[PDB]
This record gives C-alpha cells, structure tokens and sequence, in this order.
DNA sequence: GGATCATCGAGGATCGAGCTCGGTG
DNA sequence: CACCGAGCTTGATCCTCGATGATCC
C-alpha cells in the first residue's frame, strides 16, 4: 500500500477527498470538464454498475487512481440504472471560473440522486408512487412517515404493534426507507429496498419539532392535528432533514402534513392487500389487478391518486358522500371532460421540478398547456350542480398571471434543454431579440457573401460553410484551392477542399459567437426569474394540481361506474352488509364472459356464513369480491352490484390456506372487533384426524360468540354445517355444482344451506379414474357418512 | 397507402426483397457495409425487440422504407438478445466487391441463427443443453427426434401413449420444435418455445431413411438398431434437412443416432421432474437444485452431459456398474485430475464450429490447450485397476499431429476476431513472416523518418500518426504548423494540429497497404485450410471429447461421493429399496444445520408405508430423498447413505407438495403404474372434503397396494389409513414424531415405526400465540369426536 | 447514359478542465 | 524560477470522407 496522507495527493484529488469525506459510502458524480468522473472503488462500482469504460489518471503520490466517467450530457442513462438499483448518488458541479482558478475550480454537491428523492422524469415510474419514508422503534412502539418529494404529500403513522408496521410497510412501500441504529425488529425491514441505516441524534424530538415548525411556518403543530404524536413526529424530522440533505435546498411545496390514524382509514393486513391483488397480484405482476381494470385515469398523476386511495380506503363517511355524489354528477359529463383532463399530464411531477428548481422547458410547457385547459375545465363544470364538483372548481382556479407569463416568455415547443438556447420566445426581452439578430442573420448575410466572392473571383465550387471546432470559413475545392485570393487566409485543410477566412468574415464569427454567448447567458438569467416568478403561487398551484388530479380520478371512476354497471352503496350506522348481484370487479373483466353475480346478507344476527361447495368453484373470489366491494364502497366509488347497504368496517383481516396459518389466524382473533370483516379460506393442515377441523370449529365459535366480527367462514370440512345448530348467529349457505356423469359444471351461485354432498368422488371421476376404484370410494364414503 | 410493387424499388431493394421471400416469417440480418440493415416490418420489430435505433432510407418508391440496422463486429451481442426470445433468424453477407458489381453486390444467406441451431458460443448458455426437436403424430402412436447441433448427439423415440410424450417434451425441453400440419393433438406443444409448423411431405419414410442413411453413410439402420422405427425415423429425417437448411453446408460431426428405448430408462412425468428439482425448481430457478450441489464438474461440456444423465436415469445395469466401478477406482486421484480436467473447458461447442467451419481463433486455442491436458490425463489414469477407466483413456486419444500443428500455426493469445489477423504464428508460413517482415519494416522506417524529420526540420512537436481514411501522415502543432517544409503537403487540419504528405510517406503507404492487403487475405487462407487438416480427425476428436465429458462427470460424481461421504448401491432382480442412513443430497448441503439421516425398506412383503407425523419440510423431503436417491443409483452414482440395495424401478410418480391438478397426476398415476414402479403421494385430497378427500385416498391405497402392487411411500394426514395395515397385508405405518416441552417444539426428522399418537397442529397454534379458551374449545371438541372414532 | 448528386456508415477529434512534464526567457 | 505550452483523460456529437448506388432529363 502507499502512503495516502492528505498533503501527499494533488490538489483536485484533495478537493474530492473531503466532498467524498462528506458522502463516504454513495457514489461521488465529480463533474471533470464535461465527463461526471468517479475514483477508487466508486469508478470500479460504476463501471460494473453502469457498464462503462474504467480507465486511470496518473498520480504522482503512488497509486494510480482508477477512473471512470459518464458525459454530463449522457449522465441520466446511468443514474437511471443506479436509482432502479437502490443506489444513492452526489451530484458534484464545476461552479467559478476556470480562468481565475490556479488550483482546482470551486466546486459543490447541489443535489444527491437517492430512490425516494428523484424528480426528474425519466428516472421516475408514470403511473407508481416513489415515496420516500423514515421508521423508529421505541420500547412503547413505532414512529413512522412517508413523503412524496414529486407531490409533497407527507404523511405520518405510529403503527400500534409488529404487524400494523408490516401492514404499513406494504401499503406505503418506501422506494427509500430511513431507519435509526436502535431498531430492535430488523427482521420487518433487512431485505426490502433503499434500506439506509442513521445515527439517533437524527430522531430527537426537539430538533424534530424546530424543523417541522420551521418548514411549515406554524408556532406549534396542533393546525396539523400532529401535536400529540411525538413517536411519529420524531420520523418526520428525520424525514425532512434527509430530505433537505438529496436537496440541499428549501422545499417549499412542503406546507402540510397530515396523520393516517388507525379510525381514519380501514386497516388491512399485508395478506388482505395481495390477496385482493390492488396494485400488484401475488406472482408480483401489476395484470389482472384492481388498478389495472379501475384505473382508465387520462392522466398519471390522477393514476397514482386513484391507486393511491385503493391503497387507502378513507372511512370518513362525508368525503364518501362527496364523491359518490360527484362520481353521480359528472357520469352524464365524463365523454366532454376526459379528453380535456387527458392534455393536463403529470402536472404533479412537474411543480416538484419547480419547487427544487429543477423544472425542464418541456415542464413549463405541459404547464402552460394545462392552464389552457381551465377554462374550458371551469365552463364544463359550472353547470354540474354538486358543492363538491363547484368546490374543486374554485380550487382549480384560474393562474392568469402565470398563464400570461408562460405564453409570453417560452416558444411554443421549446427543445429538451435551455443549455442549447431556443427556449425564450420573441417580444419578451427586446434585448435578447437583438441578441438573437445578429445570429440569425447569417441565412442572409452569409449567402450574399458566397454570391459576391463566387462571382467575384470566379471559382465555381467556391460555397460558405461553418464547423463548430474552427468556426465560418470559405471552401473552395483542392483542384482551386492554389487560385484563391491572396487576402484569403488558410486556416483548415481536408482532402478534396481548402477553408480560408476573411477580414469580414472574422469580424461576423468574433460578433455572431459573443451575441450567442451573451443570448445564452441572458436566457439563463429569464429562465432561473421564471421560478421566482412561480414559487409564490406554489400553494394555490398545487391544490390546484390535487382538485384536477381528484377530478381525473373521479371522472375516472364515473366512466368506469356507467362502462362496468356499478351502483352507489349507501351506509348504515351499526354493522353490516346487504349486496344485491355483487360481482368480482377484476375477475369479470379479465375472464370474457358474463361473471355469475350473488346477493350477501350479513349482521349482528347473521355475521358467519359457513360457505361449502366445492374448489375451484369460486369460492375464495366470493370472499374476495365482498372485502373488494368493501374496499370500493369505502374509496367513495360505485360497486359493481345492483345494491348494496354496507355499515362501518375498521379492519379487513384474510387468512387464505402451517406455522404462519396460525400466526396470522391468533393476530386476527386477538385484535378483530364487531367491526371487523373476516375471510377465512378453508384455513387448515392438520397433523392428525380431525386437528385442522377441531381448530376451525373453536376459531369459527370465538369468531362468532365472542368478537362477533362479520365473517365469511369458507371451509371443505363438512362437519362445520352443524355450527348453525348450536351457536347463534351463524347460518349455512354453499356454491352449488351440478353433476352429469363424469363431470362436474360449477354454477358459481350462492344457495342457502349447507350443499347436499361433497364432490370429492365427482372430482376423481373428472381424473378419469378406474370404476372399481370409484365404486369402492362410493361404498367407502356410505360407511364413513352413517357414523353421524 | 404508397404503392411498394417490386418494379417501383431499386435494384438493391429488389435483391432485400428476392432474398426475403426464401424467408418470409423470420429476421433477416442483411449485410449492408458494416451493418447488419433490417427493412419495413423486420426493422421495426428488431427496434423494439434489440433496442435500437429505427431510422430511414430516402427512397424513388413512395413511403420511406423503415431502416433498422447494428454493425457487422457487434452482430453477436444483439443475436444474442434474439436466440434467448426463441427468434429465428436469417444472416445475409455480401460476398463480392461492390465497386466491380454493376447491379447489387452478390450476396448471401450463410446460416440461419435459429434458438435450436446455433453453433456461436456468445448465443448459448454454457450450462444448459439446447435441443433442435421434431414431433409428428400418427394414426398408430407418436414419433420425436432430437439433435444436439453442439455435441452430435442425435437421439430418436416413439412415446407410447400422451402421457409418455409430454414427459419426453418437458425432459428434452427443446429450444426450436419441428411439428407436422396434421398435429392432431396441439395440446402436448401449446405453450411450448420455438413452435415452427411445416409441411407433411418432409415427413415422408422414403425421404427420410435415403437422407439419414446418406448422412452416416450407411445401407440401412440396422447398424444403429432404428430400422424398425417408422415413427421415429419421420421425425429425425425432417429434423435432419431442416438442420442442413438452418447451416447450408454438410453436418459432418452427425455420424450416430441412438434410441431412446421404453426399457431403457425411468419414465418421469413433466411433474415429477419439477417436484424433484433437478434442473429447475418450482419457482423456476437454479438454486435448490440437483444439478447445483451434483453438478461441481469443471467443464460446462460435462455440467450438461452430467445434467443429461440426471434427466434420463438408465436401466441398464451392465452402464451402471462401469460407472460405479470407475468413480470408485477414481477416488483417490480426483485431487490431482480435476484441476487438468478444468483446463479442457467446453471442447464439445468447440468440435461443433469446427463441423460447421464457424470455429473461432480462441476456439482453436482452447482445442490446443485441450490436447496439451491428455497427456498428463492419460498418465494420472494409467494405473487405474478399472477397464472402463482404460477404455476411455484409449478412446481420449493423443492428436500429437495435431497438437504440434496447431502450436505452429496460431500465437499463444490471438484475438477474438479473424477480421483483423494476428492469428497465425510466425515461422509456420515463410510467405506470411515475409508479407509482416514489410508491415513491420515500413513500421519501423517511419519511425526513424520520425526521428530524421524531427531532428532536419527541429520542430519538438512533430509527431507520424496513422488513419484509416488519410493512412500516414506528419503532425505539427498549430504554433510550428507555418514552420513546416515546403514540400510537405497539407492534407488533414485540427483544432492545435496540421497533418501532412510527402511523395517519400505516399512511396512508403503504398508498402504497407499492399502488405497488409496480402498478409490479411493469406491469413484468412491458412485459416480456412486449418479447418480442411481437422476434420478428417472429427470422428476421433468428438469420441475423446464424449470420453472426456464422461470422465469430468465421473471425476465429479468421484470427488462428491468422497467429500459429501456417499456409498456405492446395489441391485436385486425384484422389486424393493433398502437404504441405510438415507439423506437428502441437496437439503444437508444448502441449510448447514446438520441434516438427520433415516434408513428405508420397501419390499413386496413392505410395498407401502403410510407415513404421519407434522410435515415441516421433513415427510415431504423423506419421500422426495428416495426418489433422488433412486434417480443417483440409476445414473450410476453413489447415493447419501451407508448402505443400499435397489431392485428394478421402470417409472418414478411423485404427486409431492389446485386440487384438480392432483387428482390429474394421480389418476396418470393409478392408470399406468406397475408393481416395479416407485409412487410418492404426499397427503392427497386436500382441497375436498373430510371424508370424500379421505374416500378417494382410501380407494387409492388400497388399489396401489392390492391391484398395483407399486413400492409407494404414502404419506397422509387421515389417520383413518393407518388401520390398513390391520386389514392387508404389504401395508405398514410409520411416522415422525415432534417432541413438546414448555414453549418449544422439537419437530424429529427420525423415522419411527407404527403410526404417530398424537396432535400437533393444536402444539404449532399454541406456538403461534392462539387464546388458551379457544385451544382448549379445539382440544375439547376434538376428545368428543375421537373417543367415538 | 454520363457527369451529377443522395445517403448511410466509419472513424475521429473534440468536448473541457487538471495535473505533469518541458523548456524557457 | 516561475510560468506558459504542450501532453490524455471516460460516451456523445457533429462532421467529412468513403463507398456506393441511384438519376433522369
Ligand atoms: N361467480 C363466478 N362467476 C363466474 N366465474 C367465476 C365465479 N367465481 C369464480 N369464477 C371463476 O372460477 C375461478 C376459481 O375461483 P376461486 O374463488 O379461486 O375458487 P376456489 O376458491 O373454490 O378454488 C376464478 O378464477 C374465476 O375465473
């Protein structure tokens, strides 16, 4: 090894020592030039990360430094692999003048590119949430909190126990999740994705508070309604502070935050979201998934908004009402306003870049486009006699100012960056149009030139051309090239032609690069005064940006209520649900051919049904498509049925059937209320005769004798159908199946009572299995079926 | 729409679209300079199936024509993305000179890259076979082929019924799939990769037999035992001129085809194969694999032949014993072996391009390597007490011929590429050395004209460069440029550069040109002609590669039984397994808490054992050891036990682990199992009912045990079996029990006799934190309903 | 029909600062 | 005796020649 002290290396690796000192272990973009240059092992990482070339740069101090580097202006093709990789990574800027700097230009990390803290477009996901969360364990329990950089929802959770943090866990998903160096439970976090482990000073309370307060402008936290959430408060800080960190800039788009409490939102155990299959089906797909049917958003920022309240279904009965009454008033509007709302885009994404500063021309001019859309939006929607739809009218608003602004600064379709010029539109800044003069006027100027010194000297091939190296230049072919005026000076030579320069000539390209240089600069100073002239409307923008992504969502789901045939479910104040031709919402879809709709009847004297029939009857998708409805009624969406009247549920709790069976049945005995929905799927693998039965007899008796839970109690043990006799509050009902020789037709219709026979023997027959052996299971099953 | 008629294209499209036609379903790869060009739906579709640019050709014939297109040097790497997508495709070169062709330059298709064809080593997976297939039905049965393009093994079958055929699909797994028009059931091949549907006439018996018995040079295909297989020989004539279509050239290293005989192997349905894990477990995956812990061979070439023998288990005790008794006289000489085994590499891919005269210069280089090895191979095997041993040391060969000419012709590293030379060595061509000797002595002449320039004119910057377009030339810095000679002339202006010519550089260019020119072209020549000095060995070379394969899979086997401590199985006439400390061989290697190991004894007098107990991937692992422990002693390998005696075993049925899908593997296995046949039924009828589910597994049991007679291990939860043995006789309860004591679980991977006494799933909820009330309801009602039973 | 005129690919230096060597006045 | 003036150091990016075919009045 060589001696690696700090005075022995060269200056500009000094300078990279202590911005690399200050992010030791992410990836270090050190801008060299036009090349972002990494060293060590983070250009040996790079290079096996983003396929690259790993060259080196001699040092004089020892080793040879290994070197790999990305162009500036190819830099976000790498990144792209590296936050789909979970990687962090410092982006360090040339920022002074190379003319006044002896040693090493000044230099700077102004943003690190982490998986929770991207806003740029083509790193991010269309139509996925990227949310960047922090969690903290105490000995009293969990803090936690989430934040979407690209919108600003910030939101906060103190998970009760283990597994409403795991529930958390999988509803929010955390692209990057920061976690304090006490967790105890690593066992919930170690494998999931952009795990960043930080000290506990991070998580103090007092610093937590200032920084929230700070931020949002508030003398305390109680306008929040977070006052008394210390645990989650102390997450949030962390969050901010982190956040504040990837920026290393304010982010003023964070004004609120706001508390997911347990009584606010119906709690569904991981198992129930993957069951349901919401965002993702249990092979990890996003086919044959609720947002894929139900999301027809005409824009990604409304698809993200609908997926977001799939996640979470709000219990507040008055934003319910709201919606369901809209989703009503806007059916008769959706084919005037969806191809309206579809112009809108991901405006959401694009404030973000603005709030960071970060905004691209093609995002000034989407925004612009969306504010065009307004009035038009304001016009369709102010005969639509709904307080709802007339309040999201009014936060809408008008942007006229900015409206005016935009139109008047930029061009109608601007080019990828303002680096290249050609963003600002003419009239604007009179002085730029005098800049931009000069250099537009070579069409002219520099083709009256090759007329008169063609005809002038009376070489035929002589013809004007420019090359971005050597500038303008006058080319004559090799065969003419020793004719050329003797005021012509050499400057390039090449194989069949010879380019000269003139006085005039030198005169234009001194003036025509000084005028771009100066019309760039110029630019630059317009398009940075742009976000001073927006940040100040932020607020308003993004209520605006939330009403019309809400609007899109539930116009969204009125083309889907009227395309799909759904109903509006009415609510009741104690317990229970009454479906009238209740159907799958996916499984209809996805399957082309009528579905076979069935009714379900439950409350306080009729919370378990006992569900038999056979498998692959679909009995499980019965369950599932009444939690679904339940999920649908409470996001204050139409269900797919012909009525429904549904009462309160807290929690939804799913057991689809071991160890875990057990674990995940005792979580919802324990902590399931009257409230509860429950779906039990012949949950079972006994280890004897009857011991998965004998289990499922006292789990279905505690169910409904004492949590008395609105359950669906699904099960092949037949002995079951006797719980009716016994218990209150428990009736049979069954799918039934018609048999017709060997074969089976599944009627996917629910019957009252317990189904005649079980059709294990019918099954076998469908097998193709010999007679003898069907006869003997025949015989068999009229012994075994005399015992009771 | 634009009228695109063939008369409106120019006569470059015209030669696209006459060449298309020969083609007109798959890619075709059409050399145009340096690139590879694609037009209209081909070059869209290679857009968005390679991720490349989709450009366009300014055109006299209406709508521009959607151009897409990848260097000629990068074909491989794009191919590559193609042939793993199961996409054929067509590779048209230009062959003569553009300049001296008035119309279009004469061009053609020199191979097609099909998934089951291809012969480059970037295309294929290193540890995996790859399998061109050709399926027919008939009015009479089924008849399948398959060729190995890489290792000339050519294979043939008749699969007695649908159920044999499918287990024949999943274990050749083919990566392109030959089938007639008249393919009755499409079912079997559905979903299947590389589904190419031809015409009936290639599968005419006339044809056929004329093509395979021209193709071994044979009178008929009695020598190879095939000629009574109408069937099979249908399938293997198709499949042959397809092969011979897909290269363009004579299939040289296709000498033998062998049968795939009923009484040859042990029969494995699709479920099986996966329910055991050998290539692939369920999710799909290497990981958990038989292969993966099995497989420590140190060539790829023996990681397939060894994955091959592992699909195809023989029956043949006479190959088994050869196999046991070389492993065992190996055992003491692994250590000094493998690492000259690991140097040999994958020789077989090799001897492939080779055949197909496509072979590489690192290719030849590793075939060099190769036979520098046998040597020191056929030394460590001399004294080996084992005819096996010594029949595959004679059949290894030497090629001393060979080895000596290929050391003189080609360097010790040449690059991977022909295209630029520096592949030949010095010394082996006296025209060669002399076309370089000019090459390098320009080289070194303007060198020192460098030196003499540098010093008469007294320019510090001057530098002699080369370029492709200019060749040489003279480069002074902008500030020295002015003080250049006059009689150097400007050619090519930079930024801070000026390059120049003299008459003196331009004499010399014109050396180095012609020399390379000549250098190059001979180069190509002599390595052509190496091919032209190999094959006539191919024969020889492809039994020592087979011998050397077999020997590393051997070598492997040798080294596994030693170090994972495995023992050599024996045979009985009849029916029955008796194992001694039986283990499972890839549980104990991936989970390093020790594994439990438990003995077996199945017999006609002991056929079924109903096995209770909590599963905890213990009963389950228990049954599926068997089975691979069966599988290990029918490869001729020594089995994770002290001690086994095996009888004959013609099928292996596993239903281990929807409730339709079982009842289907069940019913297959009930309808085609014989006494010599071993079932694994791991706790069927789950899904169904308490008592039909039970009903069906009584009247299963009792006919696999009474009607069948089949060695079965047939675990269940119903503990109404276990009053079977009461009844019958052949029939016998065993169980693994699990140990309580306080908040704790013991769960015994031990073996016991007699059937388990107790319940646990009650024990497991205990663990799991379930309310006392609601287990004591569960353990209460239970005591009522099993006091009655 | 024969000088004239597209068109796609191949290299290729550059982009641009920074450290190091090399005179150098 | 410091100080200018050269070297080369990653993937895009024009850029121009190469090589070729196409042209059409
Ligand atoms: N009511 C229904 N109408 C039509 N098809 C249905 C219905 N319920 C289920 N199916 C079909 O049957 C399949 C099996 O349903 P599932 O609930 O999984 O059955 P089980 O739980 O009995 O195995 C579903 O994928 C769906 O395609």
């Amino acid at each position: 090894s060589a001696i690696e002290n700090f005075d022995a290396h060269t200056p500009m690796m000094q300078q990279y020592l202590r911005l690399k000192a200050q992010h030791p272990e992410i990836l270090l973009f050190y801008r060299m030039g036009d090349f972002y240059e990494l060293f060590y092992d983070d250009a040996k990482r790079a290079s096996q990360l983003l396929d690259i070339s790993l060259t080196k740069r001699g040092a004089s101090a020892g080793e040879p430094i290994p070197m790999a580097g990305i162009p500036y202006h190819a830099v976000e093709n790498y990144l792209a692999k590296l936050v789909n990789q979970g990687e962090s990574v410092a982006i360090a800027e040339q920022i002074g003048d190379p003319a006044t700097s002896k040693g090493p230009v000044e230099r700077k990390v102004v943003r690190i590119v982490t998986p929770g803290t991207i806003s740029d477009e083509a790193l991010l996901q269309e139509r996925q949430d990227n949310l960047l969360a922090a969690i903290w364990q105490d000995s009293k329990g969990f803090g936690y909190a989430t934040l979407d950089i690209s919108s600003g929802r910030f939101r906060l959770s103190e998970p009760a126990d283990r597994e409403t943090m795991a529930a958390e866990l999988q509803r929010t998903n955390p692209a990057e999740l920061l976690y304090a160096e006490d967790f105890a439970e690593m066992s919930l976090i170690e494998g999931r994705r952009g795990l960043r482990r930080r000290p506990l000073w991070e998580f103090e309370i007092d610093t937590a508070r200032q920084q929230l307060n700070l931020q949002f402008g508030t003398r305390d936290l109680v306008g929040f309604g977070v006052e008394n959430a210390p645990r989650g408060l102390s997450a949030a800080g962390a969050l901010l502070q982190y956040a504040k960190c990837t920026q290393r800039t304010t982010l003023p788009h964070i004004r609120s935050i706001t508390m997911e409490r347990e009584q606010d939102s119906i709690i569904m155990d991981a198992a129930t979201r993957r069951n349901l299959e919401i965002t993702q089906n249990l092979a990890g797909g996003a086919e044959n998934t609720l947002a894929s049917v139900l999301d027809s958003t005409v824009t990604p920022m409304g698809s993200r908004m609908l997926k977001r309240w799939l996640h979470m279904p709000v219990r507040d009965t008055r934003v319910l009402l709201e919606r369901q009454q809209t989703i009503g008033a806007l059916q008769d509007f959706t084919a005037g306003l969806q191809p309206v709302l579809r112009q809108v885009g991901d405006l959401e994404r694009i404030l973000a870049r603005l709030a960071l500063r970060t905004a691209r021309p093609r995002d000034l001019a989407r925004m612009r486009h969306a504010f065009q859309q307004l009035p038009e939006l304001r016009a369709q929607l102010e005969t639509v006699d709904s307080a709802p739809v007339q309040a999201l009218r009014e936060k809408m608003g008008e942007f006229a100012e900015l409206r005016d602004l935009l139109e008047r600064a930029i061009i109608d379709t601007p080019p990828v960056l303002v680096r290249d010029g050609g963003v600002i539109a003419s009239g604007y800044n009179e002085e730029l149009d005098e800049w931009r003069a000069l250099a537009d006027g070579a069409t002219d100027y520099l083709e009256r030139l090759e007329v008169r010194e063609r005809e002038r000297t009376g070489l035929d091939t002589l013809k004007v051309g420019f090359n971005a190296v050597h500038g303008y230049y006058i080319q004559i072919s090799r065969g003419q090239s020793h004719l050329a005026p003797i005021n012509y000076m050499r400057r390039q030579t090449l194989k069949n032609a010879e380019r000269y320069i003139i006085p005039e000539l030198k005169e234009y390209e001194d003036k025509v690069l000084t005028s771009k240089g100066k019309a760039l600069a110029l630019e630059k100073q317009l398009y940075e005064e742009l976000f001073d002239l927006l940040l100040p409307h932020l607020e308003a923008l993004q209520q605006s940006a939330s009403a019309l992504a809400e609007l899109d969502v539930l116009v969204n789901l009125a083309e889907r209520a009227y395309t799909l045939n759904y109903t509006s479910p009415t609510f009741i104040d104690k317990p229970g649900i009454r479906i009238t031709e209740g159907r799958h919402p996916v499984v209809e879809q996805v399957l082309n051919e009528p579905f076979i709709a069935n009714p379900l009847n439950l409350s306080p004297q009729r919370r378990m049904l006992i569900i038999t029939g056979p498998n692959m009857g679909g009995k499980s998708t019965y369950m599932r498509q009444t939690a679904l409805i339940a999920l649908m009624a409470y996001i204050g969406s139409y269900v797919p049925a012909q009525k429904v009247e549904i009462g309160p549920i807290d929690r939804i709790f799913t057991r689809v059937g071991f160890m875990v069976e057990m674990t995940e049945t005792a979580n919802i005995l324990h902590n399931a209320t009257e409230y509860s929905l429950v779906l039990m799927d012949e949950i079972g693998r006994g280890t004897s005769t009857y011991d998965g039965l004998s289990l499922a007899w006292a789990v279905a008796e505690n169910l409904a004798n004492k949590i008395k839970a609105l359950t669906l109690f699904a099960t092949h043990y037949f002995e079951l159908t006797q719980l009716p006799e016994k218990m209150e509050g428990v009736a049979n009902v069954h799918l039934d199946a018609l048999e017709h020789g060997d074969t089976i037709a599944f009627m996917h219709s629910v019957q009252d009572g317990a189904a005649s026979k079980s059709y294990g023997l019918a099954v076998a027959a469908l097998a193709g299995v010999p007679k003898e052996v069907i006869k003997r299971a025949r015989q068999k099953l009229r012994e075994l079926e005399s015992i009771s």
